[PDB]
């Protein structure tokens, strides 16, 4: 998770802050139990990107709360609408989306990320829980 954080002086920054365990073991316990399909469990994964999350700790979380179902409905359908809306985005040549909606393809990485944008953050958040939601059945 990243939080936020201004100096008195008017500037922003922030700084990373460790997976939070409880999110994750909690999502995990969801994950394992109710299924990503059951409102419990998305409600949590759209809640957490409500927080500044960033591709670093995204993958991170997918592949530890969820286990064989979420690469290919949460995470594929994520590379697929990262870069569906690339396209309609830069179209427009926002200068977004193509490499920051996805993680980091060349150059932005973790870093301009998470250094946000208001129309960034909004389409990478909806996107994240857009693909992290998909699983039909869990269960081995």
């Amino acid at each position: 998770p990243v939080t936020e954080t201004v100096d008195g002086q008017g500037q922003a920054w922030r700084h990373h802050n460790g997976f939070d365990f409880a999110v994750i073991k909690e999502l995990k316990t969801a994950a394992s139990q109710y299924g990503a399909t059951a409102p419990y469990t998305l409600a949590i994964v759209e809640s957490v990107a409500d927080n500044w999350l960033t591709p670093t700790d995204w993958n991170t979380l997918v592949r530890a709360v969820l286990s064989g179902g979420d690469h290919l409905l949460w995470k594929s359908e994520f590379f697929e609408n990262c870069r569906d809306t690339a396209k309609r985005n830069q179209q427009a040549g926002n200068g977004w989306d193509f490499d920051m909606l996805t993680g980091s393809g060349n150059y932005s990485s973790t870093d301009a990320q998470m250094q946000y944008d208001p129309g960034l953050f909004a389409q990478i958040q909806a996107a994240a829980t857009k693909a992290w939601r998909k699983l039909p059945v869990k269960g081995d």
